């Protein structure tokens, strides 16, 4: 019982290691919604840093080298669990913080683009056109085989940047 009680599957280890290696050259840059994804793993109820950690270390694994979070400004300040992570990610940057959703989306354009997330309509579309949802388990980290739909492309091929 108790649902802050579980929320304490936190227990189960998580280090963010990024093996110094070069990453493969022609992959798309990976911007990832920090707020979404952190919320995701926090149940909607917890800002869970740690959601975000685990999303980079799996591009990262896959060697993916240009790799944004973008989280507001104020998350640095903010109910925010395992904050550690982000002073991490910002560090090797990874990280930007927004002075929303728009950033995103300018992003994505500027660079080859995949946001990785679950009126206006203009920003609200190109969204869709690049966006990558995701689950967690607890530390694990699983998005799908094929982005958009047995018709669209593959896992592989959508993080290729031809």
């Amino acid at each position: 019982t108790g649902t802050q009680r579980f929320k304490e599957a936190l227990q189960d280890p998580f280090t963010l290691c990024l093996a110094n290696v070069p990453g493969q050259p022609d992959l798309r840059h990976i911007v990832i919604d920090g707020s979404n994804v952190a919320m995701v793993h926090g149940l909607q109820h917890y800002f869970s840093s740690r959601g975000i950690a685990i999303a980079v270390q799996y591009f990262w694994d896959r060697g993916h080298r240009d790799i944004t979070v973008f989280v507001p400004q104020w998350r640095f300040s903010a109910k925010v669990r395992e904050s550690h992570f982000l002073q991490k990610l910002y560090s090797l940057s990874l990280l930007s913080l927004t002075p929303d959703d728009r950033f995103m989306v300018k992003l994505a354009e500027e660079t080859d683009g995949i946001i990785v997330s679950n009126e206006s309509e203009k920003w609200m579309a190109i969204i869709r056109e690049r966006l990558l949802p995701f689950t967690f388990v607890g530390n694990l980290f699983m998005v799908p085989d094929d982005p958009l739909g047995r018709n669209g492309p593959t896992l592989d091929e959508f993080l290729k940047k031809p």
